[PDB]
DNA sequence: TCGTCTAAGCAGTCCGCG
DNA sequence: GCGGACTGCTTAG
């Protein structure tokens, strides 16, 4: 096989690798890398190195990194540039691995571990390690096992081996339901003292080494936790094992309101699964503990305990020991869904560098243009300072507020990345400038042409049109991969509404699954099949569908993610090809691009209606446009349609023969009047709205930019067995609303737009008469908590206090005292509760951490003291009022001259 | 919240507005 | 009470 590498190390003057050679080995080495870098030379020098300018280079070859590095202080020093990639390591892999790596994951040692540390006096802080580490749980890929390291003597209590045999047992048989599944794959092992649990895991460790490290919070708690403890106990040399090259250091992370640190273990790839998930997952959750998140993904049951954990080793640590285990699991099982490992794996290697770089763009994009540019002995420049500055960003069409009944909705194909790609906006492309007309001087066709020679963005910038930049290249690249991915994802979602309709005649049968691959549009024959198969098959296949799509959602829109940060990277000052003109240059194009196709569309549509003047176009947010069809319908006739999906596939129709290549005319004459490189502009139809047929629905309706709400029967191909809303913007999408306030939102606005306002006037009688009943959580809002100490005086709010802040402040004078009720974290984030007047808090909310109970002391005092009044005013009937006011309707019965009888 | 970008919404504080 | 200046937070792209 073709070797890979898994980890790369700068340390002094030598590279330490780790890799899989051959012959499928892992194998360390050590490697006296000289590196280069370049200066520009004169053009009479017969040179191969060009800098992307096409100016002559000279190598320079050092003794050693040190040599390089400070080769680059003193062409500083002098004040001229020093050209070439100053990360040696990624020097070091490009050099190493000049191919396509291809990988082999069942050779990567990928670990995901967790430890308990019982802590009387409150949260055990790893940078202090005071307390005895009592469990570790370490899964290794490779061996397919979980390692437990059980502590059964400390000075918070003797207790007793931890029993597979009860760990195995149902919870209503006294045990802890361990999944079956991985029963035969615990490895346990029980200790006297904490000192030979620890050795034996370092023993452990350097065995069995990981390359990838992840778990929940492992990167802010358990490695420097272990680090720590190991060290107070040992020294630094022995806690220095956890890297395989002996190496680590204790690193600051920096931002806004104060800083924290980690430890770096040299040699290995951290890549902590909050991270991943906060990253990838493009959620926002209102609390981030494992419990919340594995709920959420999995629809598995809370792990549940009586007392404090601080008391659980003592009082039960049978359960102690398994809950220990199956939280490692719980990170395997968000992983064999979500796939982020996957990903991370997959990003990294394709663009050479250390795995952990993924959280990156800048490093990213930084090491696939370099490997690009290496190939053509081409040379990149000197990474420079630059002050941040803003510049302008999408353009956003102010919409009437209102109803709107029938919506036909289109969107442009990955957006910025097709207009770098079109316009061949890159950083060696730049030709020159032009002098700029007004804006809509250009998106109403009057303003001259810009050039005849090279390709034009209305921001003033041109581009060569000769050859495609690097930038245009290697985005395409991605791009292509999104493509396919996309594709498989949305084959999954087509494939899943068949197996919906389905399970509305499920066959009285005993049968199984069938064996088939989701990523693909099922066969007639397979569909033939799925009309006989039981509900128990086609709920398993249901699952299996929605599993492939979310795979398939994972690897399409973090590709997206990464060319659409190439695109931010440019407007960012620490990346080295940053420049605000290209930046710039996407953006203009992209308003100019929108509010173009605005006046096309507009022109056609009252072409075909005989009409002038009118505006069929309701609204845009930076490549997409919102078209009323209603004139469209009415033109057919409602009474001409046989049901719902008779005039949603005439739309369908419509949208596709005759729309789009109108669309696609607009867009090609656009591209020629600035003489771009290629005609990219791609706008599809993403989704056909309106009420059921014969119902008294609104369809959708609009409050303002970026906040409306559609029924949705078809979205980019997928004809769903029911209709979809489709939310965007308004309080039900927002992590800061109540759960259950999202709920009722939600199903008043279903009700607004599938039934009509006499069906939400039914709905929202019943809620206000009913919500004092909910869960105390389910009513809690939620919010971020920055800057807590900025606006504590005394413990009391200082000037401008924000709300969620004093809740908090009210919450430690509340708990003060205590080391053991549970703090507020800074930057975390916090339920808030409103306070009636006159209660023992002696302020008007209450904040507590977010994903847990309030501390039971106060539990029944925050209970009493609730303002249900207020709660329901400020998160569900202003709202609504919002939502109804624009769509003209009324969530209460007014009075009518009927109410005389 | 270490980690690519801008546009823009709403909640809340403070305070004017005769 | 509203809304403007401002902070804070959270969305849509
Ligand atoms: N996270 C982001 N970072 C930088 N730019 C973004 C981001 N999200 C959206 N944009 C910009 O907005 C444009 C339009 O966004 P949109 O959500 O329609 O995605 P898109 O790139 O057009 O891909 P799709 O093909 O899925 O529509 C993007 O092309 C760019
Ligand atoms: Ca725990
Ligand atoms: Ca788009
Ligand atoms: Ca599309
Ligand atoms: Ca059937
Ligand atoms: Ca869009
Ligand atoms: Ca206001």
């Amino acid at each position: 096989m073709k070797e890979f590498y898994l980890t790369v190390e700068q340390i002094g003057d030598s590279i330490f690798e780790r890799y899989i050679d051959s012959n499928g080995r892992e194998r360390t080495r050590e490697v006296e890398y000289k590196p280069s870098l370049f200066a520009h030379c004169p053009e009479s020098q017969a040179t191969k190195y060009f800098d992307i300018y096409g100016k002559p280079c000279t190598r320079k070859l050092f003794a050693n990194m040190r040599d390089a590095s400070q080769w680059i202080k003193r062409m500083e020093d002098i004040g001229l540039e020093a050209l070439g990639m100053d990360d040696f390591k990624l020097a070091y892999l490009s050099d190493t691995y000049n191919y396509e790596i291809k990988y082999d994951h069942t050779k990567i040692r990928v670990a995901n571990f967790d430890i308990e540390v019982t802590s009387p006096d409150g949260f055990p802080e790893p940078s202090q390690a005071k307390h005895p580490i009592d469990a570790i749980t370490h899964y290794d890929s490779i061996d397919d096992r979980f390692y437990v390291f059980d502590l059964l003597n400390s000075p918070y209590g003797n207790v007793e081996e931890w029993s597979i045999e009860i760990a195995a047992k149902l919870q209503e048989q006294g045990g802890d339901e361990v999944p079956s599944e991985i029963i035969d794959k615990i490895i346990y092992m029980p200790f006297d003292n904490e000192k030979e649990l620890l050795m034996e895991y370092l023993n452990f460790w350097q065995q069995k080494t990981p390359v990838i490290l992840t778990g929940w919070n492992v990167e802010s708690f358990a490695i420097p936790y272990v680090y720590n403890r190991i060290k107070n106990i040992f020294g630094e040399s022995t806690a220095k094992r956890l890297s395989p090259h002996r190496k680590t250091r204790v690193k600051v992370i920096e931002n806004m309101y104060g800083s924290r640190e980690i430890i770096t273990l040299f040699g290995i790839s951290v890549l902590d699964y909050i991270d991943l998930y906060k990253k990838f997952s493009f959620t926002n959750q209102p609390s981030y503990s494992l419990d919340y998140i594995s709920e959420f993904e999995l629809n598995v049951g809370k792990l549940k305990y009586d007392g404090p954990i601080s008391k659980l080793r003592e009082s039960n640590h049978q359960r102690y020991i398994s809950y220990n285990i199956i939280a490692v699991y719980r990170v395997l099982q968000i992983d064999a869904k979500r796939q982020f490992i996957n990903l991370s794996l997959d990003m990294g290697y394709y663009a050479k560098i250390q795995i952990q770089s993924v959280f990156s763009p800048i490093k990213t994009w930084d090491a696939i243009i370099f490997n690009s540019l290496k190939e053509q002995n081409k040379v990149i420049p000197q990474g420079r300072s630059h002050p941040v500055q803003p510049y302008p960003g999408a353009f956003v069409k102010e919409p009437i507020p209102n109803r709107y009944k029938y919506v036909m909705s289109f969107d442009l194909t990955s957006m910025y990345p097709s207009i770098i790609r079109q316009v061949n906006i890159s950083p060696e492309t730049i030709a020159g400038t032009f002098k700029v007309a007004p804006l809509h001087d250009y998106i109403n066709a009057v303003a001259e042409r810009p050039s005849d020679v090279y390709s034009c963005s209305p921001n003033g910038m041109m581009y060569y049109k000769d050859r495609d930049g690097v930038v245009p290249t290697e985005i395409t690249k991605v791009f292509n991969q999104r493509k396919e991915h996309k594709g498989y994802m949305l084959a999954a979602q087509r494939n899943g509404e068949i197996i919906k309709e389905a399970l509305h005649n499920p066959n009285l049968s005993v049968d199984e699954p069938l064996d088939v691959d989701y990523r693909f549009d099922f066969s007639d024959e397979i569909k033939e099949k799925i009309k006989k198969l039981s509900a128990k098959s086609l709920n398993e296949m249901l699952f299996r569908a929605q599993r492939t799509e979310v795979a398939g959602m994972t690897a399409q829109i973090n590709r997206k993610l990464l060319i659409n940060s190439l695109y931010g990277a440019l407007g960012n000052v620490w990346f080295r090809y940053y420049d605000l003109r290209n930046a710039t240059a996407i953006t203009t194009f992209g308003q100019m691009a929108l509010q173009w196709i605005e006046r096309k569309v507009n022109e056609y549509l009252n072409e075909v209606c005989g009409t002038e003047g009118e505006a069929f176009v309701l609204y845009g947010d930076t490549d997409s446009i919102y078209v009323s069809a209603d004139k469209i319908i009415d033109k057919v006739g409602e009474s001409k349609f046989r049901d719902t999906n008779h005039w949603v596939d005439f739309l369908d129709k419509f949208a596709r023969e005759r729309m789009e290549p109108a669309i696609d005319r607009g867009f090609r004459e656009m591209c020629e009047y600035m003489n771009n490189k290629q005609h990219l502009m791609f706008m599809d139809r993403e989704a056909i709205a309106g009420p059921p047929l014969g119902s008294k629905g609104i369809g959708g309706f609009w409050t303002g930019k970026k906040r409306y709400a559609l029924n949705v029967w078809d979205m980019e191909g997928t004809r769903y067995a029911e209709p979809k809303l489709k939310i965007m913007g308004l309080e039900t999408q927002k992590s800061s609303t109540p759960k259950a306030v999202q709920k009722a939102l939600k199903e008043c606005i279903r009700r607004m737009l599938q039934e009509g306002e006499e069906s939400l006037q039914e709905y929202f009688k019943e809620f206000e008469k009913e919500f004092r009943q909910l869960n105390y959580i389910s009513i809690a809002s939620v919010s971020s908590a920055n800057n807590i100490a900025k606006y504590d005086v005394g413990g009391f709010p200082g000037p401008k206090c924000p709300f969620h802040i004093r809740g908090i402040l009210t919450y430690n004078r509340a708990i003060k005292g205590n080391i053991d009720a549970p703090q507020v974290v800074e930057g975390e984030k916090v339920y808030v509760l409103p306070l009636r007047e006159g209660n023992p808090f002696g302020d008007k909310c209450i904040a507590w951490p977010s994903g847990t109970e309030i501390t039971d002391l106060i539990k029944d005092d925050v209970l009493h003291w609730m303002d249900y009044t207020v709660l329901l005013e400020k998160t569900f009937i202003k709202p609504l009022e919002g939502f109804t006011s624009a769509a003209k309707l009324d969530y209460e019965k007014k009075a009518s001259l009927f109410d005389m009888f």
